[PDB]
């Protein structure tokens, strides 16, 4: 169907068995819908909101339009539902493999939930991940600034950062290597470990050698104007200036209604194909070993659709022109 | 990021750049405004009039419906805003010195200045370009190729479904994407414009199918404001069919990489989209792999990633001595 289901036809889509069921409908779950929906299978995307992608401010390395995120996902959903792809509101929860086909139980509406089952053939991963974000009680302090001039990827904004003062909010002694990357862009690079964990000797005799500053200060307060941070307040009410900064803490995974097995060295391990261990799940964007950006995971989807579509087309029955 | 005019050739052909992008394409462009903004030096140098130039719609790329036009001007703006060097020219030949690569590049169309420029990388991003019936009236032809006379499947399918279809076959063996096109729509009638005799195998199985088979030349296509609605033949004959398929092969603008080696159909990468030759990758159409603008955008981050992180291994850590 060309149309967002509502609470309505749910008892029809339950009995009716789709080609590939979408989990996440952002850069690569709509890439994947729309090529599906232009394959001519019948195809279901479940979207909850406020992704990754919606929090982007400005997608700067996709062509040919510098867009933001909520413009990427409302262009990306349109499109998906123009050629016949039908798009849920709602979270992904579980999926049960019965041999043939996958039953994906999706909780609706935030409370008083409807939990629909739908069935289908086939499943793409493409729910992608959060960033993990520096924790104050007023959040929207950190919300103010992050996704704006204070970062989350390296290779996003790096080019902003390009020879400004730059803090490095690490949540790891691993996540501090972050900064004999980032020091490509800027060496201006102030290190702020927010008293999370102690740091080694090698580290800490590291960063003294390239001149990092090392704060392991809690943060109180983000410093702004019109979503421009110009500092950072610590507990003890000193402060920093910086232009600009970057948040290295983990990714959290929306991998939940995936099943066990499917390999993994932190991310899920798939072929050219984005094929995964198991042969009739896929995995798009982020989810999968490799680069987290937009312009993969669009592919990721394209290559997932058509690794689909060749398996069912192969098998189907050849459409001949039968007599009038 | 500025374009090279007549002035420029002198300074920036003894620049050594990063990376050289050959062809400013959908992949091209997507390598250029990653290594702009990886601070890196690199120049793209596009002939114009391409395949994805005549590319109407594109229908399957997110979020935006945009032409193939629309599509490479937004690109290169990007590009340009990012610190990439253009330049309005056709790549004739490529030198490996071991240590660099040399391009020339011949500038402008007549009285044509041969300027050569130098970069430790390159990147073969130049595609191909679709074969197409061969008219006396060539811009009949274009009247309608790439509206909804189609030359590639999975791009144009959903348009040909269950429609009276025409697929313009170049090759006996071409005739079997009839049995791929069929997905979309039964109703194929297969054209061999008279040019290859057909096996009775063949024969029999498009009469199985029930999918007509004319091997009579083609003389004009019949529409009206770029929407082609049959076909005339030269005997004078015609068919009403409401789309097309053109299956004629594709030549490759793989010609100044001739000096270069390259496995190969298509130039083998692994995938960083490095070519065997080292430091050259290949984006896009040229490489094995699916066709469509989107693998070709992220074939450009894949390798201009690559090339970002050889250098930055390679280059000395960046301290702060204030
Ligand atoms: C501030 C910021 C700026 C960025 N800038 C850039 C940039 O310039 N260039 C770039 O390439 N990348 C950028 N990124 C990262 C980029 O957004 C991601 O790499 C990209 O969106 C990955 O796409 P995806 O489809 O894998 O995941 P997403 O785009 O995040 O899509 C996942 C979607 O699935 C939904 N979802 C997740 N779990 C579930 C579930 N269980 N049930 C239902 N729905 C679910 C989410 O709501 C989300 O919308 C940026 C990120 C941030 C935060
Ligand atoms: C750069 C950046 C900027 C950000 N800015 C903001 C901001 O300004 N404001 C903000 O609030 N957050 C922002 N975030 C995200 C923020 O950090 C938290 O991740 C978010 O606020 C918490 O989401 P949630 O509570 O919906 O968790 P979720 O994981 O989305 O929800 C948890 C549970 O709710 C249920 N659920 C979720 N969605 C649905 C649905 N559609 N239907 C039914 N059930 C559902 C599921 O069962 C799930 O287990 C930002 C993130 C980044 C990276
Ligand atoms: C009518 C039509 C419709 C299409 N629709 C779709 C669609 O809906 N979806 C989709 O995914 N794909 C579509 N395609 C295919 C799509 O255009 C390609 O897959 C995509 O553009 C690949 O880009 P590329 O960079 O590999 O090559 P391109 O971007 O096509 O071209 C590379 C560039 O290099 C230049 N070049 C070549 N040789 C030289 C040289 N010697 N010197 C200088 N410059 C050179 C060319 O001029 C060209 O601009 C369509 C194609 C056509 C013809
Ligand atoms: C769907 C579709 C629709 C098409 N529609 C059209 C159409 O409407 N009109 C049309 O003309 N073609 C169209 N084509 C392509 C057409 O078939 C021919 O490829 C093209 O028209 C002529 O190419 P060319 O002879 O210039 O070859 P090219 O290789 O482009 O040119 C050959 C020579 O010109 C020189 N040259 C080219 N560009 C430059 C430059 N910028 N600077 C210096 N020297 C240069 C080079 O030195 C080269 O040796 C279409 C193709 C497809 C697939």
């Amino acid at each position: 169907g060309s149309h967002m289901i509502l609470k309505r036809h749910f008892d029809e889509k339950q009995a009716q068995l789709y080609d590939v069921i979408i989990a996440g409908g952002g850069a690569g779950g709509l890439s994947a819908a729309v090529y599906l929906a232009r394959y001519n299978l019948k195809v279901l995307v479940i979207e909850k909101g406020r992704g990754r992608s919606f929090w982007m401010q400005d997608l700067w390395n996709y062509v040919p339009r510098v867009v933001s995120g909520k413009e990427l996902i409302e262009g990306g959903k349109e499109m998906a539902l123009h050629y016949g792809a039908d798009w849920l509101n709602g979270f992904v929860e579980a999926v049960t493999d019965t041999g043939e086909e996958f039953q994906v139980r999706v909780k609706y509406r935030f409370k008083n939930s409807d939990y629909p089952v739908f069935r289908a053939k086939y499943l793409i991963a493409a729910t992608g991940l959060m960033d993990v974000l520096p924790q104050l009680e007023n959040m929207q302090n950190v919300y103010e600034y992050a996704g704006y001039n204070l970062h989350v990827c390296l290779i996003c904004d790096g080019y902003e950062m390009t020879n400004r003062r730059a803090a490095l909010i690490a949540g790891s002694e691993k996540a501090i290597n972050t900064a004999f990357v980032l020091n490509w862009f800027t060496p201006y690079i102030t290190v702020l470990t927010l008293g999370a964990y102690p740091v080694g000797d090698e580290m800490r005799a590291k960063l003294a050698d390239h001149g990092y500053p090392l704060i392991e200060k809690p943060i109180a307060r983000f410093l702004g104007k019109d979503h421009v941070m110009d500092g950072i307040e610590f507990a003890d009410g000193t402060s920093i200036k910086v232009d600009t900064g970057l948040i290295s803490m983990g990714s959290i995974r929306h991998d939940g209604y995936l099943l066990d097995l499917l390999t993994d060295g932190g991310d899920i391990v798939t072929e050219y194909d984005c094929r995964t261990s198991h042969p009739r799940v896929f995995a798009l964007g982020d989810l999968k070993k490799g680069l987290n950006q937009v312009s993969i995971a669009v592919a990721d989807g394209t290559l997932a659709a058509t690794a689909i579509w060749k398996e069912i087309r192969r098998a189907s029955a050849p459409r001949k022109w039968t007599a009038p």
